[PDB]
């Protein structure tokens, strides 16, 4: 209406105007309009020319000051991309400021980081994080702005990229705009998101594409394709293990070899290609090299700490001892540094895999082993064993003379912790960990092997740097052994050296920034005051899209472009529910309820790509593919650990209101029997966990409490239409609730739970005949 009014009036008879639409869609309105003005010659240029007019355009003159100055060549835009996670794109871009800090003789030269979050590009809050530089002392200064579009990103970007970066502009609903100035440098870090035509839009625009070791190798200098920073290269995490490593394959004695701090040898291109070989990943990012390198450089530190390794001080009986230990922890990094996770492409299992540990402990005397046992082959070497099934783990790790050299050590070889004592556990542990005090905080909690091992797992990554990520169903022992660690390591001081968030849907950024910048307040206060690390966990992470956030705490170490700060014993676990689907005859039964959905699975936006989010047990967003590599399985929940579960919360029951122990034992055995239904019966439950046991008691309670009233009304009831155990009719009655009601073959169960029952109650039958006349009795 407007443009056919103003051409009516007083205007430009030479206006150039142009409008495009997408084909798909063109039926509708403003391309319908003008269809006879359909212009069939569609202008189009070689991506070639794009990149030479964007790069003219973005070059800045030598005279102007400019962040662009470090940029390729004078460049006021760039864009940083890597086909996958972890290679060196925010390394480039710190890089950057440095070489801007040193070149442009400038007091301060500004970073401002962005991180784009959101599925729908927030364009409102880039404009709401850059107007603070509006300022006119910005306006002829050198300014970096990083924006980091995460993976969370879904849509929004190339129109973000297109008017930022060419428009020059970004605007909001107020009218308050931001104008790209040249003086300032646009470093975009973004993930080549490759799925369209012969060439992605990223093309057109300066582009730095930051490549894996493997690439490096091959493929190699240029700034346009950086290989091995020469700051982490010369640094202590690569050279030690590099300088190691060097001497092992050549076959060289390490028995003399000691790292000398600072010192540098070799090449980047020697150590890319023994870290290759033995990290265990074939083609592995630079954070899963960086990871195997960090563990393996803090045990080789420890080891070199040690007294096994002081001047002699033991003669010669331990030669080969570092041999050993590069052999061995090269073995032992496979469970850190590889992945566990391999539409739905991210599952795996802990009982899977061997968990062979040595730790070094704080007191550089002595060493704990768990997860395997050395056992001495004919051929006069020793291998590592399976401590439960006795099966070999890895051959030839060491040579019976330092075998029999350290059990002269008294080294505690072999050692079976499931059979020691409460005590003697706690105090291994305890050595290993660092802690003086076996201060038992739960006698309940379970000290076996393996929930050791997690615990050391734990450990272990939070002493050389890698970020904790565990995957487990609800109720697996994520929480309690969290909760375990963070009690003996607290030693029963008054403090707050934990911070749990349960992370939903609805937990958004700021929530996630708020979190930890208290935590590391709390953290830093509790290191001044008690000398504690601190912990923050965050449950259910992967259940937000704000994980992204959590991604930047834990690989990135900032927050909200912020960085995280040292010297605060904070650390970070995150856990992440796992990526399962409902079984299809389960699908049915959803789709089936009452009307069906209001939408169907084809027309839904709440989607893991292919699949809805109402088909997965867990309500889950895609993992940041940085967190796949780390995260690992914490195990499923063991039916012996799941009985073991249940008889505490019936013996807490039985304390709380005084049951007997036959009481107790048909309770054990009906929650179990009614879980063990329940897992088997895919087809109307998918999700089973011991929150259903708690709440099953908490009802069966409920019931007991309320029995006088509720039987002698029942007696009465049954008596106008002309003996029971309160406990096994309260049990019977929670049953109900909890498992009968929802189910659609309650016959099954109730077969099923009977047998559990005592005489002359056990019979299906009678079963329902309760749960239907307590019903009758409600509604009377
Ligand atoms: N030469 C190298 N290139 C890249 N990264 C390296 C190199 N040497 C060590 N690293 C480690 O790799 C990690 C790379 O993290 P970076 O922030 O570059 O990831 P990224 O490019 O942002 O990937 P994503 O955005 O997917 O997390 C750093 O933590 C760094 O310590
Ligand atoms: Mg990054």
């Amino acid at each position: 209406e407007l443009f056919h009014n103003l051409c009516t009036q007083q205007h430009r008879e030479d206006y150039q105007l142009v409008m495009v639409c997408d084909g798909d869609w063109e039926h509708c309105y403003l391309p319908s309009a003008f269809s006879q003005h359909k212009v069939f010659v569609t202008p189009q240029a070689p991506l070639e020319a794009i990149q030479a007019y964007l790069a003219g355009h973005y070059r800045v003159p030598k005279q102007t000051l400019s962040a662009a100055a470090v940029f390729n060549d004078r460049l006021c835009v760039g864009i940083v991309a890597s086909e996958r996670a972890g290679v060196g794109k925010s390394l480039y871009v710190k890089r950057l400021h440095d070489k801007m800090k040193m070149q442009l003789n400038v007091k301060n030269v500004p970073l401002k980081t962005i991180r784009l979050i959101d599925p729908q590009v927030d364009e409102s809050r880039v404009l709401g994080a850059l107007l603070p530089f509006l300022d006119a002392q910005y306006q002829k200064v050198p300014v970096l702005f990083h924006l980091d579009v995460t993976s969370s990103v879904q849509t929004g970007i190339w129109v973000f990229l297109f008017k930022l970066l060419i428009l020059q502009y970004l605007m909001d609903i107020n009218g308050k705009m931001w104008l790209r100035n040249p003086c300032h440098l646009y470093i975009v870090e973004i993930l080549e998101r490759r799925t369209v035509p012969q060439f992605s839009f990223l093309d057109i625009f300066p582009k730095v594409t930051c490549r894996p070791p493997k690439e490096v190798i091959d493929m190699e200098r240029s700034d346009t394709e950086p290989g091995m920073d020469l700051w982490e290269f010369c640094s202590e995490t690569f050279q030690r293990p590099y300088q190691y490593l060097r001497r092992f394959n050549q076959n060289q004695d390490l028995d003399t070899f000691q790292y000398q701090e600072g010192s540098v040898e070799g090449t980047p291109e020697e150590c890319l290609q023994h870290f290759l070989f033995h990290c265990g990943v074939i083609n592995p990012s630079w954070s899963e090299l960086r990871n195997f390198a960090r563990f393996l450089n803090y045990q080789l530190r420890d080891c070199e700490a040690s007294l096994f390794c002081n001047p002699s001080f033991i003669g010669d009986t331990l030669r080969g001892f570092k041999k050993f230990v590069v052999t061995f922890m090269i073995f032992m990094a496979r469970d850190f540094a590889t992945p566990s996770l391999h539409p739905f492409s991210l599952r795996k299992r802990w009982e899977s895999e061997p968990h062979p540990y040595v730790f070094f402990n704080d007191d550089h005397t002595t060493m704990t082993f768990i997860g395997f046992h050395l056992q001495p082959n004919i051929n006069g070497s020793v291998d590592a064993i399976s401590h439960l099934t006795g099966k070999v783990i890895k051959r030839d790790v060491m040579t019976r003379d330092l075998y029999q050299g350290l059990l002269l050590q008294r080294v505690p070889f072999n050692v079976d912790f499931d059979k020691l004592p409460r005590h003697k556990k706690l105090e291994r542990l305890c050595l290993t960990l660092g802690i003086p005090q076996a201060t038992d905080p739960d006698k309940t909690y379970e000290l076996t092997t393996d929930n050791m091992l997690k615990i050391l797992a734990i450990e272990m990554r939070f002493r050389c740097g890698i970020p904790v990520i565990i995957m487990g169903e609800t109720g697996c022992g994520k929480t309690r052994l969290i909760k375990f660690l963070s009690d003996l390591r607290r030693g029963g001081t008054n403090a707050d050296t934990i911070k749990l968030v349960k992370v939903h849907g609805g937990t958004t950024a700021d929530m996630i920034y708020s979190r930890v910048r208290e935590a590391e307040n709390v953290a830093f206060a509790n290191k001044d005051q008690h000398q504690l690390d601190t912990i923050l966990f965050f449950d259910e992470a992967n259940t937000t899209e704000a994980i992204s956030c959590i991604k930047e705490v834990l690989c990135d170490h900032m927050v909200d472009g912020q960085p995280l700060a040292e010297d605060s014993g904070l650390h970070i676990i995150a856990a992440c529910n796992p990526y399962r689907k409902h079984s299809e005859e389960m699908i049915c039964r959803l789709e089936s309820a009452g009307l069906g959905y209001r939408v169907s699975m084809e027309e839904t936006a709440d989607r893991l790509g292919s699949i809805p989010l109402r088909q997965l047990v867990y309500r889950v967003h895609a993992l940041p593919p940085s967190l796949i590599p780390l995260v690992w399985d914490f195990g499923q929940l063991s039916d012996v650990a799941e009985k073991l579960y249940i008889q505490q919360i019936v013996q807490r029951l039985v304390e709380s209101i005084s049951l007997d122990e036959n009481g107790t034992r048909v309770i054990t055995e009906v929650l179990c029997a009614s879980q063990g239904f329940m897992r088997k019966t895919e087809d109307e439950c998918s999700f089973v966990s011991l929150r259903d046991v708690e709440r099953c008691v908490k009802v069966f309670r409920w019931f007991h409490e309320h029995s006088a009233m509720l039987l002698a009304q029942l007696n009465a009831f049954l008596s106008k239409s002309s003996e029971r155990d309160p406990v096994l009719w309260s049990l019977m009655l929670a049953i109900g609730v909890c498992y009968h009601a929802s189910l659609e073959k309650k016959d099954s169960y109730r077969k099923a739970i009977a047998r559990f029952f005592p005489k002359p109650y056990d019979d299906s039958r009678l079963l329902l005949d309760e749960i239907t006349r307590a019903q009758d009795l409600f509604l009377d």
